[PDB]
């Protein structure tokens, strides 16, 4: 009566073709058990939301990938804020907060806006741009680390560093073994710029440093909480950004509407997120017994959560299936909900909504002329490639 299904949501047929299979997995019933990799998993919105909401049930400091760290070695040592409850998540989560508030966000918007329009500009005079590498790539890595208060020289490694990690959460497949192998020189990289001398002052490397300082955080823990934002920061915003251009291009008018109304900037990226949802699944590990959709569950049993199905529940949502930019957003889970909420989901809207609030002040068409290419990611989803044609306003 827990039904079981051969569906592997990690899989390179099930990533190009994930909706018809997402579906299944809702109307399953609200729970379901993978015979594929054993593990019980949920994707309503109605569950999905309960299980992010209860921490004490649903821990996630025994991974919230796949492995169980009570029973493996986990293949890095876990995060401060991501793989820790409360009371530990607390105080990293608080040290982050202040780092990334609207305060911090509007002392830098400004740099933000700017260069989200001479992005814009640049792009336009080319025409055939490929949107990925020539803007969801090109933008968040131009100012992200500088943000950050990063070095230039091996800038590189950020896209394939987050990747790994990224890839590191799902079931130990080929993606994720072959990730780990190239993965040193990745490491070595990022490890390096978590050290307090190779963050410029200003930066949110250093602001989160002077924690230091204070007794706030350890200088153990400083450069680990810095990883952190290296980690979480990058891949989903220009995955999050590239997202929302494909659906402009796909709806040629909601784009008309977003032209009409730029100051629907933010909200548009925001349904991009509900929409595509870069990051599309995640685990917890239950702490008790625990009753879930309708089923008894014992403890310390793994819990895979479908993110993106969640946002395209129909039984939350009114037109799942539909990119539509002046929904009521509020309640979908792409930044997660709850304690660990993205804490970073503030400098991703800054930059989706500068984005796509240039790209509406100043572009008049998008049209797909080429060969759209997917890059797959246990965890993430988005595209590669992305040629489109932009009509100049
Ligand atoms: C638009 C792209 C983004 C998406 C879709 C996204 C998604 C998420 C999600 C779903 C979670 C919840 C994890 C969980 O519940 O276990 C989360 C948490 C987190 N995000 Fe993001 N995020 C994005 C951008 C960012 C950015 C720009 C940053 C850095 C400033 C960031 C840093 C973090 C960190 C450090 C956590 C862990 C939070 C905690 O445990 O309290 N993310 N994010
Ligand atoms: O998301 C990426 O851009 C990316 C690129 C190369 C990657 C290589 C190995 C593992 C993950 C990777 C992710
Ligand atoms: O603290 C980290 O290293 C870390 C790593 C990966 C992460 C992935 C998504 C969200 C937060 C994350 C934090
Ligand atoms: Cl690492």
């Amino acid at each position: 009566t827990i039904p079981h299904l051969a569906i592997d949501p990690f899989s390179l047929d099930f990533f190009d073709d994930p909706y018809p299979d997402q579906q299944t997995l809702r109307d399953a019933g609200p729970v379901v058990y993978l015979d594929k990799w054993n593990v019980y998993g949920v994707a309503r919105y109605a569950e999905v939301h309960a299980v992010l909401n209860d921490p004490t049930t649903f821990c996630s400091s025994r991974g919230v990938g796949l492995s169980d760290f009570k029973k493996e070695k986990p293949w890095r040592p876990p995060s401060l804020i991501l793989e820790a409850d409360p009371p530990a998540h607390t105080r990293p989560r608080a040290v982050l907060s202040k780092v990334l508030s609207p305060a911090t966000m509007k002392t830098i918007r400004d740099g933000f806006a700017a260069a989200a329009d001479a992005k814009v500009d640049e792009l336009l005079q080319r025409g055939c741009i490929d949107a990925i590498a020539d803007l969801a790539e090109a933008y968040p890595l131009s100012v992200f680390p500088d943000a950050m208060g990063l070095k230039q020289e091996g800038r590189e490694h950020l896209l394939p560093y987050a990747g790994l990690v990224f890839n590191a959460f799902g079931p130990p497949n080929e993606l994720r073994q072959t990730a780990i192998e190239r993965s040193a020189p990745h490491q070595a990289y990022v490890n390096e710029q978590c050290q307090r001398p190779n963050l410029a002052p200003g930066g949110f490397g250093a602001c989160i440093h002077a924690f230091t300082d204070t007794g706030e955080i350890t200088p153990d823990e400083a450069p680990l909480l810095v990883r952190s934002l290296l980690s979480a920061g990058l891949d989903t915003t220009v995955n999050g950004i590239g997202a929302a251009v494909y659906c402009l291009a796909r709806f040629p008018g909601e784009l008309q509407r977003l032209r009409s109304d730029p100051t629907l900037a933010r909200n548009a990226f925001e349904e991009a997120v509900r929409f595509e949802s870069p990051v599309q699944t995640f685990f917890r590990t239950t702490t008790r017994e625990v009753e879930l959709g309708g089923a008894v569950i014992g403890e310390g049993e793994k819990v895979l959560m479908f993110l993106g199905s969640a946002n395209r529940d129909p039984r939350r949502w009114s037109d799942p299936d539909l990119y539509d930019i002046t929904r009521k957003t509020s309640g979908h889970v792409g930044f997660g909900s709850g304690v660990h909420m993205c804490v970073g989901q503030l400098v991703a809207r800054l930059e989706g909504e500068v984005m796509l609030s240039a790209l509406a002040r100043k572009v008049a068409a998008i049209d797909i002329d080429g060969p759209v290419k997917r890059r797959f990611n246990n965890t993430l989803r988005g595209l590669e490639s992305l040629p489109v044609k932009l009509t100049p306003a």
